[PDB]
């Protein structure tokens, strides 16, 4: 009826179909060959009777407590960060170590991530490196000197990439906009003439520009069947002679595939006319380079990546693997994307034993405790936010002008 | 993973229609003893099957 959370379970209330729906927890909890009553004369074994639950009667009962509470990550007040370009508020970002390296150094190991840390220190987050490489930045502790452990110089590494702003609406401004390398591509002059004695809004002169690419493959096979008769006669005047008959067949398949894009523009122009005047109109069309500044304020986002080994003593993936293999996985620090990448969908479904695919939490919060672990990710999922300006360049893009002239009466 | 409500009724209208071992083997009511699990986009109500029959 109710959905319950293994770690608020407690062996002193607790239904058959309860029990059931959240299964290797309970037996996991419980010792080989214990024997603990649920209620209403239902029973639950444990190891070696394969977790059966059967009529039966005990004073060892399990419970959830009168009153639960609820496991939810709490949320904390938004990090500011000074003002300044996109690459200098994630150079701010990324060189936080109380705000930012030590709780993903944290969350790094609670996960089971081998030797996250330094070789000048004993501790998770102390003696850690940060480097630029290409559109990221790469966390990883410094590995001057020597180590004494098994692989301990395979260090846990952080990646940081994929940076996404949340713009406030009111905020974006924008500022002069200039052009250079302009090419021409078409222009049109023309007139529009009123011979009549009321206004006319009648007119309309349209340029439009098109340009498309395509592709496309193709796959033959056949097949061919042919028989031949040769014989030799003599027929009058002509002597001896050889007659041969062909009779042949074919069969034929072929598949294929394509496709397209098509890229278009146009210009229009509506004048409205006086009564007894005309009227010039100009149109052009050029190819250019566009370069702008901007600003504005927005929310930080951004993917965060660990990659190491995990522990052979334990660690939290779901199927426990033992052989230290080598780990890769992405989480986005952010608005929901998926659900292999959301912390918080996983952290809400931990009580359905079927949607645990990625990370098993209730393993973290029996190593490490309920509070520590909400603590640890309220840090992590932390909102950042930060004033943002730049620039902005493309290259052969589209410039265009429509021009109505003045009157001239007739 | 409502038993009065949805267990219950569904069970009955599969015995009613012919179906065959609508339970568990822990009871010998239609409806008792039902597992439920979680199974891709959808969900499985089956009767339990441990121990013999």
């Amino acid at each position: 009826a109710e959905p319950v959370y293994p770690d608020q379970l407690r062996l002193f209330p607790v239904n058959r179909e309860e029990a059931q729906s959240v299964k290797s927890n309970i037996v996991g909890m419980m010792g080989q060959w214990q024997i603990s009553g649920l209620a209403n004369g239902w029973v639950i074994m444990g190891p070696g009777y394969n977790g059966e639950i059967k009529p039966g009667t005990a004073s060892n009962t399990w419970c959830y407590p009168t009153n639960p509470v609820t496991g939810e990550i709490p949320t904390l007040s938004a990090l500011d960060i000074p003002d300044g370009d996109e690459v200098d508020v994630q150079w701010r970002l990324v060189h936080d170590s109380a705000n930012f390296i030590k709780p993903t150094s944290y969350l790094a190991h609670y996960l089971g991530y081998a030797w996250v840390g330094g070789n000048h220190s004993q501790y998770v987050g102390e003696d850690m490196d940060v480097t630029r490489d290409g559109d990221g930045w790469v966390i990883r502790g410094n590995n001057d000197g020597g180590c004494d452990g098994y692989r301990c110089g395979d260090k846990t590494a952080i990646k940081v990439s994929n940076f996404a702003y949340n713009l406030d609406p009111d905020s974006f401004k924008h500022g002069d906009v200039t052009q250079s390398d302009r090419q021409l591509v078409k222009t049109v002059v023309g007139w529009a003439v009123n011979d009549s004695d009321t206004p006319q809004s009648g007119y309309d002169v349209t340029l439009r520009y098109d340009t498309a690419t395509n592709w496309s493959k193709t796959n033959t096979y056949g097949l061919s069947e042919a028989v031949t008769t040769k014989n030799a006669f003599k027929w009058p005047l002509v002597g001896e002679t050889e007659l041969s008959i062909e009779i042949a067949a074919n069969q034929s398949w072929a598949s294929q595939n394509g496709g397209s894009t098509t890229t278009s523009l146009s210009q229009s122009v509506r004048p409205t006319v006086p009564a007894r005047s005309k009227i010039p109109v100009k149109i052009e069309l050029y190819k250019a380079d566009i370069s702008y500044p901007y600003e504005f304020k927005a929310d930080v986002s951004y993917d965060l990546t660990l990659s190491g080994f995990l522990r052979w003593g334990g660690n939290a993936w779901y199927t426990h693997p033992d052989n230290r293999p080598n780990w890769n996985h992405t989480f986005v620090i952010g608005p929901y994307k998926d659900k292999a990448s959301s912390i918080r969908y996983q952290w809400d479904k931990r009580y359905i034993p079927g949607e645990v695919k990625w990370w098993d939490w209730n393993w973290t919060i029996q190593q490490n405790g309920l509070s520590t672990m909400q603590n640890n990710l309220a840090r992590v999922l932390r909102p950042v936010r930060a004033g943002i300006t730049g620039d902005f360049s493309a290259e052969s893009q589209f410039a265009g002008n429509i021009e109505i002239g003045a009157p001239v009466p007739l």
